[PDB]
């Protein structure tokens, strides 16, 4: 079942409706063996999910780079998982990028896209993604149905929330890996206080799974504040824009 995207506001809404218009089921290969996304993030200390993407809608200025070379650099630099943008119109990504990275590294991969149809989940798993992004701002109360579909497919999910209301939806759906986005996908405005605030609430509400802080991070001090609360942090643009990806990442790990 497809979510009603008629009322999704701003940029998020526009991106989502376009994706929904180009969704067309096609023959998929049998699912390959993939590592656990959740397990990699549960390793000691704040785990970094390094994100690869050729274009940044919020900050731009992403010079020419190769998703594979970036992924290899990230791995060597200490990333525990890699997020691959497969959204084509605003992030300049593609499913091919996911396939390529999958062939190059051993780290678990997250398909970063705007899932608006169950086929996108089947597709992600079929091509080697360990997990797929589920945005509560898009799926609404259908978040649980999509998460279950992922389970049936043997696919994990990074359930992304931005509000207290969305958090409750994610918690009731049984999310195991929960992400808090500091960025408002409708306006693209960033608020670094969002992750800590809602992360704390998640734990207080009994969430015992993997907590992931997302967006806007660029320096170690910001990460230090997440220790003891979050299990992981998703970082992309600040790395993609650095002179040397591996070096910038090593400094973030410390």
């Amino acid at each position: 079942m497809r979510p009603d995207l008629s009322r999704v506001p701003g940029v998020l809404g526009e991106i989502a409706r376009k994706r929904a218009s180009e969704v067309a089921p096609y023959p998929l290969p049998e699912p390959p063996s993939v590592p656990s996304f959740k397990e990699a993030l549960l390793r000691p200390g704040l785990s970094v999910i390094a994100e690869v993407k050729r274009q940044s809608p919020s900050e731009g200025l992403i010079r020419e780079v190769d998703p594979v070379e970036a992924a290899l650099a990230y791995a060597r630099g200490g990333a525990r998982a890699v997020s691959v943008l497969t959204e084509p119109h605003r992030f300049g990504g593609s499913l091919l990028d996911l396939k390529r990275v999958r062939e190059a590294v051993d780290l678990p991969l997250l398909r970063k896209d705007f899932v608006v149809d169950p086929f996108m989940l089947e597709e992600a798993r079929a091509f080697g993604a360990s997990a797929a992004l589920l945005i509560v701002a898009l799926l609404g109360e259908l978040t649980g149905a999509y998460l279950e579909e992922a389970r049936r497919l043997g696919l994990e999910a990074l359930v992304e929330v931005h509000t207290e209301r969305e958090l409750e939806i994610a918690l009731e759906a049984g999310a195991e890996v929960l992400g808090i986005n500091n960025r408002d996908l409708a306006t693209l405005h960033i608020n670094l206080e969002t992750a800590p605030r809602l992360g704390r609430l998640a734990r207080k509400r009994g969430f015992g799974g993997v907590l992931v802080a997302e967006s806007g991070y660029s320096r170690k001090e910001e990460l230090k504040a997440l220790e003891g609360l979050f299990d992981a942090v998703l970082i992309g643009t600040s790395l993609m824009r650095a002179p040397d990806l591996e070096a910038a990442l090593r400094e973030l790990v410390g």
